[PDB]
């Protein structure tokens, strides 16, 4: 349905630019959409090492991977096979801001889905957790979805919080907007998506490499 | 009965406060259920009344002890009791208006009723925006992360609020809370969501202004 | 003398406030030169003394009368006088402890003397910062930018302050005021510029907390 | 000095994305950067006609431009010819967040300054005023201008106001780093720098351009 089965294989294109540092990274992965889990496998193709950590760019890389229960209207595999597009800001507790658009796209043919990425941030202390690679993994999140009933888009809301080495928190502010490029017929009403987001790294000698798995559920306003 | 606490017991609030200048003094009274997550209020405005602003941004100012835990997770607030505890959270409003709220909380255990005195100050809401036009209907239901700070004994709540209005739009507001147990805890919970369903209904007329809080509340593990 | 005012006069406060759950009462007696914009006020802590935090989070807490105009700017505050003005203001500070404060000022003609009441109240400033370790110094000189507000007839501040630390270091606080004249003023200013320097000396010792603020603070059109 | 004379010639490349609308805009100009004004030309060669107002770009296209008095050290021509750059964030009131990063350089032999600008913007809302061209001017500034004692770097700090077609204003806030592409010998106190900023459109049937000219001093904190 709207060209999706339940195993699929899917791409990754990043440009970025952070605290001035260019990189370009490609990935692969293998997904399940129904039951809401991914798993990514990411390789920097210019500008490694990367002077920043990994971690920033996790939600770069698609609420397509999302259980969706029956009674909540999935408005991304709704989308597709012409699929979406978002940007998102992130604003970080000691003063750094990143933003991040994405386009989204499934190849019929291929049972394949596409992301090209651009990404930029400025403002990362130098000494700071980011730049000085002190962040283990983003903590589970419940992030708000909210219908925008005349636009036809909607909205994402949640306080992030990256785990750092020494036990700690760093927050960050996500706010999403999601644009389907079809006009969607049905708008879900309003709830939330949690998120368990985990990364190893998997460098070696001659590239800079990791993995991200990824599990999302949808669940209503209940109680 | 361990901590002065009951399934069923009662409540009692003072609210002394200033929004937008304006000063204003609510008491009220309520019963709840502790263990269950449930409570009811019933507030009335005794000086400054009627509120030249919505009644809305006070209904958060008004206590996590009504919270259902599971048993898998460590309840810092029913612990903290009789004594009980306190808490100071601000009100960032989208459209750059600005709260704060402080709180005292403690329980007697020979009338079996907890005592809320609330410090509430805001600034700064526009003239023509939907508190001081009143154009507020309801916040809506919440999903709120708790975590606890080992080193100070203290918890911090963060959770993004929304508050409906007529129109059927949103406006948004951020809490960042505080919890501090007045007695040193041995036991700290490991973060948690809890969940809350606020309503509200007016009961107001010619004499005095008032209006009846719901509050549901239920905590969480992380459900993966 | 046309607004209660004088070259020289005097001036009396009257702060009662609550900074992370800490209650104090601090009252002061000064004396000001609101047209060359120059004041100094002797302060005492008389209710919950020793403070446990920074006496600089207060300074901005305790007068816009008191500022150089020069004569092709409307100055909305003098105009105010004598009935005078009130302002709430927020403080957003970078490691995201949040203050309010209010103010109500009036002049007494028979005493030559103006009067502030000020309501303060600050939430969550860790424990380990600069404020509740006391490591400032002084804010740093600002530029104020003032904005009116044609069709409420008030004035909005907005201004990127910045406070000492005994490192070396700054630790920024975002203060957004609106000043509200008590009687509709018939002229309204075009926004300005108020650039201020305010400076602190504690004079404390074994039986009270006590210090004193000096501000100069002048305005100013746009440069170009 | 520092290769710089009194009247130079200056020239302008902006890559954008704003609301996930791509373009590119190059300028031209004649600066005075011992007098800090300086005036540019831009035309919009992919991606015209812009669906945003042209307003959100200025601060995008240099504080070499800018009268320091000679008690106040000038970090910016100091760090020429070699040149600097910049990072930035933009928070507007309505929750849309822009970042820039600019890399500006000079050509001694052709006594001309390059710039080269990325620029990302996400969340504007579609019926607001940048996305529905409402806004006339950005309101003159006062930037405050403060040393980062360790790290050889400036940062910059402005709170701006775009101003609306109906008379009202459209806040947002400018946090930049700058950062000399050399180790400065020497480093300023902090200071203001205040700004009066002007455009003109000067669009035609063909290309989409206009006119910004600048105007900028460094002062004390004086008082």
């Amino acid at each position: 349905k709207h060209g999706l089965k339940e195993e699929m294989t899917m791409k990754y294109h990043m440009e970025g630019c952070v605290n001035g540092h260019k990189f370009v990274i490609t990935g692969e992965g293998i997904g399940y959409p129904f039951k809401g889990k991914q798993t990514i496998n990411l390789c920097v193709i210019e500008g490694g090492p990367l002077p920043f950590s990994e971690d920033i760019l996790s939600a770069g890389f698609d609420r397509i991977f999302t259980e969706y229960p029956q009674d909540i209207v999935d408005y991304f595999k709704n989308s597709c096979p012409a699929g979406y597009t978002w940007g998102r800001s992130f604003l970080f507790e000691d003063g750094a801001v990143c933003i991040c658009n994405v386009d989204i796209t499934v190849s019929v043919k291929e049972n394949c889905i596409y992301h090209k990425s651009i990404f930029n941030g400025v403002n990362f202390p130098a000494d700071g957790p980011v730049m000085k690679k002190m962040t283990t993994n983003w903590e589970a999140s419940c992030e708000k979805i909210m219908p925008v009933p005349k636009q036809g888009i909607l909205k994402g809301d949640v306080s992030m919080y990256l785990l750092l080495k020494d036990g700690g928190r760093y927050r960050c502010q996500f706010d999403t907007v999601y644009k389907a490029k079809s006009v969607p017929s049905k708008m879900p009403e309003w709830h939330f998506i949690q998120h368990k987001l985990l990364r190893e790294d998997r460098s070696d000698a001659k590239n800079q490499k990791w993995q991200l798995t990824e599990h999302a559920i949808a669940f209503p306003s209940a109680l």
